[PDB]
């Protein structure tokens, strides 16, 4: 989901778990 994609890219440090 080109939605999803753009949306968690972002999100790099939060999917440390």
């Amino acid at each position: 989901w080109k939605l999803l994609s753009k949306a968690q890219e972002k999100f790099g440090k939060n999917k440390s778990r």
